[PDB]
């Protein structure tokens, strides 16, 4: 229904109080009968809405579906995010962000319950199971130099890690430069692209995929031993809206840190949260591939590596396997 | 008409021979009467088409309007350009290229007879007079490292300069890093943007604006002393199709040079074609602005500058005025 999101938004905004159906009707300039029909539909879609006879309605719990009217409430209260686009299915939120950013200077994000052509780094396929993960692309407008842009990944990694950690009973670690792990399982990967020239950056687009409630059987046989979800490390039922709120809050906090603090101020924190140390790694560089150890993380965020031939390397980035 | 471009394309492809209206009809599976109606329309739009009684039709000259069916012939015979989009009016060919490149790996360009929101570097307004200039954006897919990408501007500058020089009786010079001049007048500026991350480049988009036939009165009073067009330096009537062909040929040649030769191999040529030497320049760097002289152009394409305080600088880029 056309007013379904608006009814949902009024229910969300009035928590924890009940609102009468009459009040919803006067707000949306529709009939009492249209409001009850919308509320039935929302209940059908799995919204837990308590209705009592003289009080009205109380949104108790959302289903595992993204709802524009709810996310709209998140962007209205965000200084950073001007708006959001919430899709049920899409080729890729990253493809949609790169089209939507052209010709404007807005900061926004794009969410989809499923992706049919999710892509990771180097155009590797990314599994985006409907209803089971957060598939999102974030467009921001950092007015920064190239010598500074690579640090965004280091800061954002810590925000994602903290957001996940808030819901994980197990330790959440960061695999430099763009992987979040729980024990031995990849729970998130992200990818940051930019539109730029030597005069500056028009936008960055950070594509974030986080496995929320996959059962092991929900991962393809090829990635099952290296993928995990937040639910597999949470004694309580993970609530995708509670997590998204925490995740937007940490992204905002770490983005403002990235714009105002040198990497030196999170370097120790980043090292302490990393899981790449004391462990041999597999580096892929075009056709060649070599092994190495992560020795240090310098003040610019570069990984210092000792390869198997004993040579040292200072890497702004790499793709490494365990 | 739906078959107007196809009729035009057949006329172009058969130069310098006449083709009968019957032959056009059998090729397009339309009637002899529809073909003559299309040819009348094309003549109305300013196509010079010779028609003789038993021979058919010969395209003699195109008007100052871009025609998809003609440009299609250019991309079919180009190894590099997969396709093109030809618009009569657009906000900006650069905005359209950045939308069109998403989700594919095609190399292509976008042409528009006019732009309503043309933008140069730093979002400075760009005047795109309808029918008087070439407003185009070129999307390419260089598989190259960032240490190499800045050289593209140096190579492409030489292609544009040569294309213009072929039609100018006066000397065409290059103002580093993205201006083409004829004597004291800016005849072209271009702007190269990229979509990229530390793993590589998804695309570059080179926005090229070239003044073709502006009379001085056609330039705004604010830019008239610093802008010029090719026609103002050509004794013959500049033909936009002949120029576009030459320009696509030089762009292709210099792009392949950029992918296969170090800048050292065009360095002397670039220096010899530059007009920034032996002349004080105005540098703008955020809020500050200083004066300086261009001392050299190193092997990486960096401008070596002596500023007014006597300090040396090595600039991958800058915005400089005369
Ligand atoms: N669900 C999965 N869970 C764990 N492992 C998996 C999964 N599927 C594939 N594998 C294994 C290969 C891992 C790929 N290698 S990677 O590139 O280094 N890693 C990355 O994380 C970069 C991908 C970011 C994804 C986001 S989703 C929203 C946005 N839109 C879009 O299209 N992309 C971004
Ligand atoms: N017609 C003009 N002739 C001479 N001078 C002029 C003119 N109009 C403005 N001025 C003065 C300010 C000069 C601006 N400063 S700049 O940025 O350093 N110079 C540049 O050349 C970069 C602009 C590239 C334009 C292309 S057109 C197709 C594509 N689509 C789009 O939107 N852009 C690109």
């Amino acid at each position: 229904s056309k007013y379904s999101q608006d009814v949902l938004q009024l229910l969300y905004k009035n928590k924890p109080n009940y609102i009468s159906g009459q009040s919803i009707a006067e707000s949306l300039n529709i009939s009492r009968t249209a409001v009850k029909k919308v509320i039935d539909q929302l209940k059908l879609e799995g919204c837990k809405i308590d209705s009592v006879n003289h009080k009205g309605h109380l949104l108790q719990q959302l289903p595992d579906i993204w709802y524009q009217g709810i996310i709209d409430q998140y962007t209205k209260s965000s200084a950073l995010f001007d708006f959001s686009e919430v899709y049920d299915s899409i080729d890729s939120t990253q493809l949609a962000a790169k089209k939507s950013l052209v010709g404007n200077q807005s900061s926004f994000f794009i969410l989809s319950d499923e992706q049919t052509k999710g892509r990771g780094r180097f155009n590797r396929h990314w599994s985006s199971s409907k209803g089971q993960g957060l598939w999102m692309s974030v467009v921001l407008r950092p007015n920064v130099a190239f010598s500074m842009i690579s640090k965004f990944n280091l800061f954002i990694a810590l925000g994602i890690r903290d957001a996940i950690q808030h819901f994980s009973q197990d330790e959440v670690k960061v695999k430099w430069p763009n992987d979040i792990y729980i024990d031995n399982g990849k729970v998130c990967g992200f990818l940051t692209e930019m539109v730029a020239n030597n005069d500056g950056i028009e936008a960055i687009i950070c594509g974030i995929g986080i496995n929320l409630t996959q059962q092991l059987e929900n991962f393809d046989e090829s990635i099952r031993h290296r993928a995990t979800s937040i639910q597999l490390h949470d004694k309580n039922k993970l609530d995708r809206y509670q997590f998204l709120e925490r995740l937007l809050q940490e992204i905002e906090k770490r983005y403002n840190q990235f714009l105002t603090l040198p990497f030196s101020e999170i370097r120790e924190e980043y090292i302490a949260a990393s899981n790449i140390w004391n462990r041999t790694l597999l580096f892929t560089e075009n056709d060649k591939q070599f092994k190495g150890q992560a020795i240090d993380l310098d003040y610019d965020g570069y990984l210092i590596v000792r390869d198997e031939a004993g040579e040292s390397h200072r890497l702004i980035s790499a793709d490494i396997d365990f």
